């Protein structure tokens, strides 16, 4: 497919649903800073204290050169709402719940960040050039994310405590999932990432996450 | 040159771990007053700004209290631990930022005046603490940077200056707090120049230059 490297390349018809892609990533990432941020000080560990910072240094500069992607395409209402977006008026509901226990924060972090990184996988072939190159450079960050949680998982004591975390968030994600099959199909086919609307993408990520609990010593969740 | 714990002498032991634990225990709390501005800082600059200099201080902090590991001190690492708002050593460090003016007359003044310690530590005798000073100078000269272009910037000048006149004599009494350390001790670690008046009358005067370069009216402590 031929590519779209400037805002100018997009047509009208397109900016809408390019928009609210970008809007919809740039809000659930800077939702995290608000989720992360108590445990820069709260984590039980040195080692988990460090992480917190690496994610919440992550997530905020990823979210606002997300916003910087928007500049461009002169929605200023947009980039205001994204702005003064707090916990309660973020768009999507896994966005608003507060990380409360550091299981919530592990199974947030392997779960919900987890499903994100199964998009952000699917929006590196978006043939808008600036944001495939965005997407493409924040994968290995959410790697490192996923491969902590994981560590996290298996060293965890009270296993109990950890499976109620998730099969509480695991069902979220799946959720969270489903809230990009209100976007335009035509307009995803156009900017090649129609694979984020399609059920292959949720039954993949179902049994490709069972299995990896399963391996960390967790029941699945069905 | 002491390089290792082996080789402090007993008598200066105390001092030295006092020294390491209120450096640590300064850093960790600018971790509680600065974190709500990822959210809420003004502009998308100062947000990137506020998660630079959580990040240098979480870091710092904690590369300080595993230097205490070798001292023996498990007690002294596990109030460092829990410290929190409230039980912090220095009074500057129990105070919560509350406005963006605080946030950038904190910066420039408290830990601006930490800046002019972290100098003196530099020279230390206790080589692992000399080299840990010395590697933090560069971030917190960042942090004195960026703060010294938001005083500019900064519109509401009266509203910049009650903030000014607030933090500025918190500073010098932050100064003031190394005045109860032994002064054989610090000689012999080659720190003196902390309990000195040159020290505090040095910082009052080039704050004060300072702060008129910027825009604002001298403080008189």
């Amino acid at each position: 497919m031929q590519k779209l490297r400037s805002v100018k390349e997009v047509p009208q018809d397109l900016t809408n649903t390019l928009v609210n892609i970008i809007e919809l990533r740039a809000d659930f990432e800077l939702a995290m800073v608000e989720q992360y941020s108590p445990w820069l000080v709260n984590a039980p560990t040195v080692d988990s204290r460090l992480f917190v910072a690496k994610l919440v240094s992550d997530e905020l500069n990823h979210g606002w050169q997300l916003v910087r992607l928007l500049e461009e395409f002169k929605v200023k209402d947009v980039i205001e709402r994204i702005s003064n977006a707090r916990l309660g008026i973020h768009k999507l509901e896994v966005s608003n719940l507060p990380l409360f226990n550091w299981e919530d924060v592990i199974a947030f972090t392997f779960l919900v960040d987890g499903a994100g990184l199964y998009q952000l996988k699917i929006l590196k072939d978006c043939s808008f050039e600036p944001l495939s190159t965005l997407a493409s450079s924040m994968i290995k960050e959410e790697e490192s994310h996923i491969f902590f949680s994981q560590n996290e998982l298996r060293n965890y004591q009270n296993k109990n405590r950890m499976q109620g975390a998730i099969n509480f968030w695991f069902p979220r994600a799946v959720e969270m999932l489903h809230m990009t099959w209100s976007l335009n199909e035509t307009h995803l086919r156009d900017l090649n990432i129609s694979d984020l609307t399609k059920n292959d993408l949720i039954n993949g990520y179902i049994k490709t996450t069972n299995e990896e609990l399963k391996k960390c010593g967790y029941n699945e969740v069905n």
